[PDB]
């Protein structure tokens, strides 16, 4: 059955709760963003109201084939009424169309659900600053002090300079960027822009990108692989074997590959700065691991929560084991004692 952390008290609302069949009591199903763990169970066969951003709605319609009558897109940063309750959707700084939701309960309680997010100081001057938040449903993906990473901008700058140098040294090199879902689009779009190229990709991936309300998208992406010097491939193909194979497929138009695997955290975050990063190399193919994160680091999460000062925290990630929950509760108490709430 639907866990308590996906229910919003004093409403018949749920969030990211599509895998449990019909939820008893539920009159409106919110979807924070289009990642398969969160949407799991939604399909053309779902017949209840789904509330979401416009971008998430485009994806639901076109990729999952959910019928249009059941999709209720809402604009950002706007007070809206859903089934008699005031809500606001905010940018989560995660992947395209990802939202946090603010719920104003009839009794006067205020609840923030972060969905998946990457906490940032610009969220300190949104509609959140205007009133007290009593309860916080928190993306606790990286809630442990070992999880540090550079800013998105440091990582993009590194990627840009690396790619520009390699292709100026060898104008017959191909750049490849690995991908599995939506998110991290800036990696491949910034590389292409410094090289004066469009990004080439499969038909399914192109269809996905065409839903995302990215300005000038038609000038940036194509399905003609031939005509482009940055290609997207599935993450699973980003290895020496898959990359040599792809290079045979392109018809001797390129004689070298430089490939980027955007990952989350891995253990080498604990020593190496972004400037020290060096690739793995086998012959005429080089692979760079770059920690481009769309989740809060420990320090970013801590700052956001210390600012917000919620009366209660409800974790939404890593809640499946008692050890993880116990560990997280310890960090929440520390933050509360340091900050005086
Ligand atoms: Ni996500």
């Amino acid at each position: 059955t639907c866990p308590f952390y996906k229910k919003i008290p004093g409403t018949g609302f749920t969030v990211d709760a599509f895998q449990y069949g019909v939820v008893e009591g539920c009159t409106a199903y919110f979807l924070t963003h289009f990642h398969s763990d969160h949407y799991a169970g939604l399909s053309k066969h779902f017949t209840f109201p789904v509330y979401c951003s416009e971008i998430t709605g485009n994806l639901l319609k076109n990729k999952l084939h959910v019928q249009e009558q059941y999709i209720h897109p809402l604009p950002l940063d706007t007070e809206c009424i859903v089934n008699g309750v005031k809500v606001v959707l905010l940018d989560a700084n995660h992947c395209p169309g990802a939202v946090m939701i603010l719920f104003y309960l009839p009794n006067g309680t205020v609840i923030l659900h972060t969905g998946d997010f990457r906490a940032d100081p610009s969220m300190e001057r949104s509609l959140l600053a205007d009133q007290k938040v009593h309860m916080l449903y928190l993306d606790t993906t990286y809630c442990s002090p070992e999880y540090t990473f550079p800013s998105q901008q440091e990582v993009i700058r590194f990627a840009i300079n690396t790619a520009f140098e390699a292709v100026t040294l060898n104008p017959h090199a191909l750049v490849v960027c690995g991908t599995y879902s939506i998110g991290k689009e800036k990696v491949f779009l910034a590389i292409a822009d410094v090289l004066g190229s469009k990004v080439g990709m499969s038909q399914e991936k192109y269809k996905t990108l065409q839903c995302l309300n990215i300005p000038e998208i038609n000038s940036l992406i194509t399905t003609d692989m031939c005509s482009s010097l940055v290609h997207l491939l599935p993450m699973m193909q980003i290895n020496f074997k898959g990359l040599q194979s792809h290079l045979k497929k392109c018809g001797g138009k390129y004689n070298q590959i430089l490939a980027f695997r955007p990952t989350g955290w891995t253990h080498s975050n604990k020593f190496t700065r972004i400037a020290d990063v060096i690739p793995q190399t086998k012959g005429n193919i080089s692979i760079y691991g770059i920690p481009y994160s769309e989740h809060s680091s420990y320090l970013e999460m801590k700052r956001f929560v210390q600012w917000l000062k919620p009366q209660k925290i409800i974790p939404t990630v890593n809640v499946g084991t008692w050890k993880s929950r116990s560990t997280m509760e310890k960090y929440f108490r520390e933050w509360k004692l340091e900050a005086g709430y």
